C-alpha cells in the first residue's frame, strides 16, 4: 500500500501513483478531445491513427507503475518487461513513421524548385567559373574562393562525399541546391522587404519568388514594391500585370513569363513538373520488432520476483538494456527526422514541437543512464523516468493541439 509507505517517511510510492494517474486522466482527456473533433482540421490534417498509436503508447508508461509499485504476483514482472520496453516503442515507432514521411514530403518539396531553376537558370555537371572568376559547379553553386582548382575538387569531394574529379551528377547537384535554396530563404527572412511576401505565399509562389531572388539577388527583388505588395493581398491577375510591364520581363521575356505565370496559378502547369495504411503496418512491425526483444528476452531468462510494495524482479542487465538500446534508436532516428523538418510550418507548426520533444526525450534517457545504473532506488526512478519522458511527449506534442481545439476555435481553419 502507497498510502502505508507515505505514513512511514517514504511518499516516494505515493508521488510515482500520483504522477501516474493525472498522466493516465490528461491522456484520456487528450484522447477523447481528438476523437470528438477528428473532423476539424487540426486532427484531420495529421494522421490520426498514428497519434492513438503515440497516445496509447503514453497511455501503457503511466500503466507501467502499476506493475512497478505492485503486489508481488508472476505476471506483473511480466508486465513490467513489457510495458517498460513497449511503450517507448509505441510512442517512437509511430513517431519515426511520422517524422519520415515528413522528410520524404520535404525532400520531395524540394525537387520542384530544383528543376524549375534546373529550366530557367540551367546546370553544369563539371566545375567552371562564375563571372567574377571562382569555382562553382551544378545550379551556380560556390565551391571556393581559391584560385586552386584542386580546392574546388577537395572541398567539392568534401560537398558529397566521394572523389568526383570534379564531376557531379543531377541528384549530387540537387543535393548542392537544397544548400544554395536555404541559404537563399535565410536572406529572404533577414529582409524586411521580401519576409512578409514569402510568408504570405503557398509552396508554389515562394518557389517563384525564389527564383526571381536567384536572377536579380535581394536587392534587385526589393525593387519591385507595388507588384510585391499586390502579391501578399494575393492579387494574382494584377500582379502578373505589372510585373509583365518590368525591364525584368523585357531583358529576360521567356524565363519571366514562366515565373509570372506560376505567380498567376499558384501551379507547375508553366513547367515540365508516401499512403496511409502503410504507416500503422510499419508503426505495427518496429513495434512487434521491440515484442520479439522482449519475448526472446522472456525464455533466456524468465521473469520470476526476488524476495513490500517495490515489486522487485530478477530482470538482468541485457533484460533493461537490449530493449534500450533499440529505444534509443528509435528516439535517434526520431530526432534525426524530426530535426530534418523542423522548419516545415504544415499542421500548425506541428514539426515545431516534434523536434522539441525529441531534443528534451535525448537528454532525459542520456540522462537516466548514469543515474539509474548509479542508483540503489532502481524501480522509483524508472517510475519518474517513464511518466516524465511520457508527460513530455503529451506535453509538447498534444496539448498546443487541444488548446487551439478548445481555446481558439476561430484559428482551427485550413
Ligand atoms: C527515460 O526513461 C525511460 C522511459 C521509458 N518510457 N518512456 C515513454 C513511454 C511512453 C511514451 C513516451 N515515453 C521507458 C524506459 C525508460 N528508461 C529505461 O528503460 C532505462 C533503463 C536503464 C537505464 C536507462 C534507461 Cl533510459
Amino acid at each position: 500500500s502507497p498510502v502505508q509507505y507515505l505514513r512511514w517517511g517514504d511518499p516516494a510510492p505515493i508521488a510515482a501513483v500520483v504522477f501516474a494517474c493525472l498522466g493516465l486522466l490528461a491522456t484520456l482527456f487528450v484522447t477523447v478531445v481528438f476523437i470528438i473533433y477528428r473532423d476539424t482540421p487540426v486532427v484531420k490534417s495529421s494522421s490520426r491513427e498514428l497519434c492513438y498509436i503515440i497516445l496509447a503508447g503514453i497511455c501503457l508508461g503511466y500503466l507501467c507503475t502499476f506493475c512497478l509499485i505492485a503486489k508481488p504476483k508472476q505476471i506483473y514482472c511480466y508486465l513490467q518487461r513489457i510495458g517498460i520496453g513497449l511503450s517507448p516503442a509505441m510512442s517512437y515507432s509511430a513517431l519515426v513513421t511520422k517524422t519520415y514521411r515528413a522528410a520524404r514530403i520535404l525532400a520531395m518539396s524540394k525537387k520542384n524548385i530544383f528543376e524549375m531553376l534546373r529550366i530557367d537558370e540551367g546546370l553544369r555537371l563539371k566545375i567552371y567559373k562564375d563571372t567574377e572568376g571562382y569555382y562553382t559547379i551544378g545550379i551556380g553553386h560556390l565551391l571556393t574562393k581559391s584560385p586552386s582548382l584542386n580546392a574546388a575538387k577537395s572541398e567539392l569531394d568534401k560537398a558529397i562525399g566521394r572523389n568526383t574529379n570534379g564531376v557531379i551528377t543531377k541528384d549530387e547537384a540537387e543535393k548542392l541546391f537544397n544548400q544554395d535554396v536555404d541559404a537563399a530563404v535565410r536572406g529572404i527572412l533577414r529582409n524586411a522587404k521580401l519576409k512578409p511576401v514569402y510568408d504570405s505565399l503557398d509552396a508554389v509562389r515562394r518557389a517563384a519568388l525564389i527564383n526571381m531572388v536567384f536572377q536579380m539577388g535581394e536587392t534587385g527583388v526589393a525593387g519591385f514594391t507595388n507588384s510585391l505588395r499586390m502579391l501578399q493581398q494575393k492579387r494574382w491577375d494584377e500582379a502578373a500585370v505589372n510585373l509583365a510591364k518590368s525591364r525584368w520581363y523585357n531583358q529576360t521575356p521567356n524565363r519571366a513569363k514562366r515565373v509570372i505565370t506560376t505567380f498567376r496559378t499558384g501551379t507547375w502547369d508553366a513547367y515540365k513538373i508516401m499512403s496511409a495504411c502503410a504507416q500503422l503496418v510499419i508503426a505495427f512491425i518496429l513495434i512487434c520488432i521491440q515484442l520479439g526483444i522482449i519475448v526472446a528476452l522472456f525464455i533466456m531468462e524468465p521473469p520470476d520476483i526476488m524476495h513490500e510494495v517495490y515489486l522487485i524482479c530478477n530482470t538482468t542487465n541485457l533484460g533493461v538494456v537490449a530493449p534500450l538500446g533499440y529505444n534509443g534508436l528509435l528516439i535517434l532516428a526520431c530526432t534525426f527526422y524530426a530535426f530534418k523538418t523542423r522548419n516545415v510550418p504544415a499542421n500548425f507548426n506541428e514539426a515545431k514541437y516534434i523536434a522539441f520533444t525529441m531534443y528534451t526525450t535525448c537528454i532525459i534517457w542520456l540522462a537516466f543512464v548514469p543515474i539509474y545504473f548509479g542508483s540503489n532506488y532502481k524501480i522509483i526512478t524508472m517510475c519518474f523516468s517513464v511518466s516524465l519522458s511520457a508527460t513530455v511527449a503529451l506535453g509538447c506534442m498534444f496539448v498546443p493541439k487541444v488548446y487551439i481545439i478548445l481555446a481558439k476555435p476561430e484559428r482551427n481553419v485550413r
